């Protein structure tokens, strides 16, 4: 049980060495967790045009086997953890490009809500509609 | 007259034929924009932090010679045109070291002033201020 | 007639600037995307000399905007070929929020075929390759 | 004793929710160990010009609290440990805009130095420039005290 992202490596992605520069890995990240806001938490998308904000408290990513231009990589989000205030999501990433999937890293994401205020973030619970939409992707 | 930014150019700035990403060129536009705000429009800055948006309306830049990771570049700004709305700058792209500058890139950006949006008119703060910079 | 190439996009947040809007770099990014999807798929044999000597360089490029683009948008990009001389190759991008069709911004690039030779990127002709892929995309 | 990099935070650097988006924290312990590298290790830099490749092999970051356009901030890195081939920086992120420096995040990177070879990446000792200019910044030991 995984929620996917696919992308195609862009030249932008990548740096002198030839590989893909380490934080889009991170990027990754935030692009998979949106398109999966989109396609199930509607209610939840509605709010953050008013004033609710997800927002990182910590991430982390391990590289194990490097990126190139024009590989495809499968960004595989799974739940770690959820508890009444944040939500832990694990991410695998695989190239895709050629042949059986092959992991080339590891990463995880923690994400609190928030309502927006002028003077900083105000912790919330999850929303109910989120909690459900992430209990599919438990193990 | 210019206004000057400079920077050191990251790994991150790079791509795989091992030059500057030339999106990162027109990034330091912003960078070099914001850098002039600070210092020199306190008022319309103070304006931005509640309603005051500064909206990028065209761009255009021009790739003479490449730079290179550990470079650094001199972003000099200077205005090539106002009016009641809009702010033209002018961007000169130099690597600099201890030998003549070189120039690498040029390239411009026009900003139309907006209310969060509705177009208003260019602060008086931020006309004065950028008229240093006029031919 | 003139075919164009489509490139379509998901707005992230990464995407966005703290206006509410996709900041405007962004725009000419999806311009590289856009070119190297078309390239993976219809100019193989110049995308293989890219694993040597063969660089595709931006010389100049442009962007208008005319209406934001937010985040969970989707945009579309088209790519038409405006011009091709020996060396360089001119593409035209029409960006539409579809997330009827509705034009948010035009943009241009032109990038030089290069080899990277002993003093420096050296500009070559345009591989015929790939010259006659981007003919698919120009004026009829 | 840290290696500090300075940033004004920009426009580009922000998202939608009116904060630094969070992947520009991980950009800055790049720049700021590149900015070291250029600084402190020559040979090193010269040598990675020709087949040395510094890769990430792990990174993390924790948030604490926000940093918003035209705020100065201070990332500080010092040296966790060296373990052969791998390095790892730990950096701390000040807001500094306004004077006294106020904690807003913490993180952690580790790099491997390798040689690109035909078939990939070989892992290659540290070079003794690279481990001399880091113990400038190692803090002093401390060590348990717990008797065996
Ligand atoms: C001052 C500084 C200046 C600063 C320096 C510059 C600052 C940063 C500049 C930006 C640079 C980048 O963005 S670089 C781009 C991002 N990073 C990458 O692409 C690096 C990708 N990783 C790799 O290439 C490699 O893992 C290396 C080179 C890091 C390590 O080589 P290796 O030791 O031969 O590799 P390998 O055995 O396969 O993997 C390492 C370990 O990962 C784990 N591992 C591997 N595969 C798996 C797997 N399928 N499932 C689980 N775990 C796995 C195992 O524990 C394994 O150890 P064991 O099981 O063998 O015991
Ligand atoms: C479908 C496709 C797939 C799509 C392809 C993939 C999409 C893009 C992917 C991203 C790629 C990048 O980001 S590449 C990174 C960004 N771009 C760069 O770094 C390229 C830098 N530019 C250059 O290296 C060069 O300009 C070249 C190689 C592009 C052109 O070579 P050239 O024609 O031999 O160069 P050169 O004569 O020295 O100068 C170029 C021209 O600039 C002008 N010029 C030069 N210097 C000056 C100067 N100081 N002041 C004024 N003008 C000057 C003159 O017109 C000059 O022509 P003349 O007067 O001398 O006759
Ligand atoms: C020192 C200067 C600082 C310069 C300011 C600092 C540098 C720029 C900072 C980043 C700014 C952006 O990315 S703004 C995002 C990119 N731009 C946009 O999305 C603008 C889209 N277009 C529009 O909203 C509009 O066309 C406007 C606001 C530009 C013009 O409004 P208008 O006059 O009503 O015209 P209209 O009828 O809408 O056509
Ligand atoms: C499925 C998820 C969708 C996915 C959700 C969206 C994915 C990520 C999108 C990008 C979001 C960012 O970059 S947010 C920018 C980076 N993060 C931050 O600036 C957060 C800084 N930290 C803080 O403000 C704080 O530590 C909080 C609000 C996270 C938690 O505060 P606290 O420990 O409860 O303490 P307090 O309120 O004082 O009691
Ligand atoms: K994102
Ligand atoms: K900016
Ligand atoms: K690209
Ligand atoms: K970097």
């Amino acid at each position: 049980a995984y929620f996917e992202y696919r992308h195609l490596v862009t030249f932008a992605d990548t740096n002198l060495v030839g590989n893909v520069y380490f934080t889009n890995y991170l990027s990754w990240q935030g692009a998979c967790a949106e398109r999966f806001l989109a396609e199930k938490a509607p209610k939840t998308v509605a709010r953050m045009h008013d004033d609710l904000a997800l927002v990182t408290s910590s991430c982390s990513c391990e590289f194990f086997s490097e990126l190139y231009a024009l590989d495809t990589v499968s960004v595989r989000m799974s739940l770690v953890g959820i508890d009444f205030h944040q939500i832990t999501m694990g991410f695998e990433y695989y190239r895709v490009t050629d042949g059986p999937a092959r992991l080339v890293a590891r990463g995880e994401q923690t994400v609190a809500c928030t309502l927006r205020a002028e003077d900083g973030l105000t912790p919330v619970e999850v929303p109910d509609e989120l909690r459900t939409a992430l209990d599919a992707y438990a193990p």
